[PDB]
């Protein structure tokens, strides 16, 4: 039964007063500003000399402070607005301060570029004046691209280009979710099914080959008869990406991507070319799934097919696991997250009407975190919780640590310390277990992601890196040769085990060109080190779990892969995927021998 917010009782929500008691204040607060006519001249670039470490340190101190009580003002009103997403005031309150951030950003917008415009010099002082000793990588992470920014007409022409430069990627929306026509599935008996992007997904999990098979083959055939379009598309993207970055002064598409988080192309290029040596691992998987499917050969489509085939959970009961299985993360991080999840209110979790859907982990440095679920009862459910409070704990122990403007890790680490929790409670739930259908599920479920989340990405990473190569010595990338080094590719990956269908080298077509710009690799990365960390905590080895704690209180206070290498992770190196490595061979040897 279907209840509002307002009938909802407050043990079941989460406690958001700490931040403001209630809205009045909230109000209150938000009206200190007085919105305008700039609103801050304290920060017009006018006031400060920047020539002048003291005045820097003021700038950013000034800067800080404001952007904090912005940001508790934010999570605020979000909160409160997900609650139950069509209340009034929830939706005004939030597109108030919204709009204040968007002031805040317009009038601080001379900052950046009067920073990454000072002499080489100038950069040296601030670096090494004491009083800006605290902010060290903050300024470091912007006065490093100083050598990579031109003259402000130089600048105001590529910030120009952007407008023009949204088309190639918003044509492929058009044409992959709206109108491009689908076709038909068709399952065993003879029953149709028609297609759409979440039908599709869902039918690639089905229980019936039939449906597998025809779903997959009518998705190529959708792409394939656009195959010219989407690639005219895709080539203007990625010249686009050659366009910015031999104008900033990089030497490739993957440096200039790489540059921000500081990532040497080495790792990039070593992870794939690890991987690829490693195909022998999908060949091993993918086998178990097809003599236990009993299936003559094994096609693109019987990936994700289940191997076997319910437990409900109240909250309490979620937690109790939760609890357990994460006891090898140590007493004092298993009480922290339990406490947070029973008496400390950083759960919402439950469905109401209008409540925001789905789940996440929020909060901000004033805050403790805020975890929003819509807890339904199942194991999926479980391991969302698992998920959040990852995110959860990661921040916490952030904010716990750093200050304010070093504490939000970067995205290159934030599905880290939610993955680990995931394995982590799987891991522990097989130890647990008796069921044998069950250690096949559990087994099955966990193989699937690293297949997905590791391989299935890293493919996509050479492939992004091929293209943009490709591109970047004049070749035009037509469909004829996109489909060819997507074929190459395909198999590399999966050519010892993979039956191809005719159009199996269409996929990417069907890849979003917002996936573009080489981030994808960092799903990969994220997973190796999740997996290496918590390889070194199963086996005790050294002080693996001092270090896993060290990285989550770490924030964002260097490089990401410093951050990994003080805390034992040399992603410069082949260790830490051999210990992903590890854990993944492990597995698929305890699920090879449940058959
Ligand atoms: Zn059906
Ligand atoms: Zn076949
Ligand atoms: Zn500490
Ligand atoms: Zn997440
Ligand atoms: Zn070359
Ligand atoms: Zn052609």
């Amino acid at each position: 039964q279907v209840r509002p917010r307002s009938e909802i009782s407050p043990q079941d929500c989460w406690d958001i007063t700490p931040l403001y008691l209630n809205r009045k204040a909230w109000k209150a607060d938000l009206d200190s500003f007085g919105l305008k006519s700039p609103t801050w001249p304290a920060l017009q670039a006018t006031q400060y000399q920047l020539d002048n470490s003291e005045s820097l340190l003021s700038l950013l101190t000034t800067l800080f402070s404001i952007e904090r009580k912005l940001n508790k003002l934010y999570v605020y009103a979000h909160l409160t607005h997900d609650q139950d997403i069509t209340n009034q005031e929830g939706i005004a309150d939030l597109k108030s301060i919204t709009h204040l951030h968007t002031l805040f950003a317009e009038e601080t917008s001379w900052v950046q570029p009067a920073l990454t415009s000072l002499s080489e010099s100038l950069i040296a002082q601030h670096l090494s004046a004491p009083c800006l000793a605290p902010y060290r990588f903050y300024l470091e992470k912007i006065f490093r691209l100083s050598i990579h920014t031109g003259t402000p007409g130089e600048e105001k022409i590529l910030a120009s280009a952007f407008t023009p430069l949204e088309v190639a990627s918003k044509a492929f929306s058009s044409l992959s979710d709206s109108e491009i026509p689908f076709g038909q599935a068709t399952d065993s008996e003879g029953n149709s099914h028609p297609l759409s992007h979440a039908l599709a997904s869902l039918y690639m999990q089905s229980t019936d080959r039939e449906l597998r098979k025809t779903s997959y083959l009518a998705q190529c055939e959708r792409y394939h008869s656009y195959r010219h379009t989407f690639a005219n598309l895709l080539n203007g993207k990625i010249q686009a990406h050659v366009f910015y970055a031999k104008n900033k002064r990089y030497n490739s598409c993957l440096q200039a991507a790489l540059y921000h988080n500081n990532i040497p192309t080495t790792v990039y290029t070593n992870l794939i070319d690890i991987v690829k040596k490693n195909s022998s691992l999908i060949t091993k998987y993918f086998s178990i799934k097809q003599r236990c499917l009993n299936l003559k050969d094994f096609h693109f489509y019987d990936v994700y097919a289940p191997l076997s085939q319910e437990k409900k959970y109240t909250f309490q009961e979620a937690v109790d696991l939760i609890y357990t299985s994460l006891s090898p993360l140590g007493t004092e991080y298993i009480d922290t997250l339990k406490q947070g999840l029973t008496t400390q209110g950083w759960v919402d979790k439950y469905e109401n009407l209008n409540k925001r859907s789905g789940a996440y982990s929020s909060g901000c440095y004033d805050s403790h975190p805020y975890v929003l679920l819509n807890y339904t009862g199942t194991l999926y459910d479980v391991s969302v919780i698992a998920h959040e409070g990852g995110h959860s704990m990661h921040s916490y122990f952030s904010r716990k640590h750093q200050p304010f403007h070093d504490a939000q890790y970067p995205i290159f680490l934030a599905e880290i310390a939610s993955t680990l929790n995931e394995m982590l409670l799987m891991d522990s739930m097989l130890k647990e277990s008796d069921s044998k259908e069950e250690k096949i599920t559990i087994l099955t479920r966990c193989l699937d992601t690293i297949f997905s989340t590791l391989f299935r990405q890293v493919l996509f990473a050479s492939f992004e890196y091929d293209i943009h190569h490709a591109a970047e010595h004049g070749v035009p990338l037509t469909e004829e040769y996109l489909s060819s080094t997507y074929k190459n590719l395909q198999n590399e990956f999966y050519g010892e085990i993979i039956t191809f269908d005719v159009l199996s080298n269409i996929e990417w077509a069907r890849i979003p060109h917002f996936y573009y710009n080489f981030y994808v690799y960092q799903y990969a990365t994220g997973i190796i080190a999740a997996l290496c960390f918590l390889e070194k905590i199963l086996n005790n080895e050294d002080n693996a779990l001092n270090s896993y704690l060290n990285f989550l209180k770490s924030g964002g206070s260097d490089f990401p892969l410093e951050i990994l290498k003080k805390s034992g992770l040399d992603m410069g190196t082949v260790e830490p995927i051999q210990k992903a490595f590890c854990f993944i061979e492990k597995k698929i040897q305890e699920l090879s021998s449940l058959i």
